[PDB]
């Protein structure tokens, strides 16, 4: 199980291979001001999602980063957050876990 999909749709959108390390660990787990829970995992590169809009700084889980929420570009369904404008690296994307499949490429 090597690619992640998007777990509604189908929509190829990431690859163990290209998980991301951040902090010394690619997992995270972090509350948005609704006090939702999600457990993200960092990758280093992404594909088929939809970035939307501009990036903002608010309540950014991540020192240095602003934000940008990433749809998948299929079906619309919120699949994580891209990051950007921080330093080593510039840029990442922060997926929800249960949001994506895992399987065979
Ligand atoms: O690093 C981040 C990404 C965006 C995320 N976020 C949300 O998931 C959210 C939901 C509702 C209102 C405001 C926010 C917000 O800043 C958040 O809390 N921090
Ligand atoms: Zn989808």
């Amino acid at each position: 199980a090597s690619i992640f999909r998007c777990r509604q749709c189908g929509q190829t959108i990431s690859r163990r291979d290209w998980l991301l390390p951040m902090g010394g660990d690619h997992e995270h787990v972090v509350f948005n001001p609704a006090g939702m829970i999600f457990r993200v995992w960092c990758f280093s590169l992404a594909q088929g999602l939809r970035l939307i809009g501009a990036p903002s700084g608010e309540f950014s889980w991540f020192k240095g980063y602003d934000w940008t929420i990433a749809l998948c570009g299929q079906c619309g369904s919120h699949l994580g957050w891209h990051f950007e404008g921080g330093s080593q690296p510039q840029t990442f994307f922060g997926l929800i876990k249960d949001r994506l499949a895992e399987g065979p490429a």
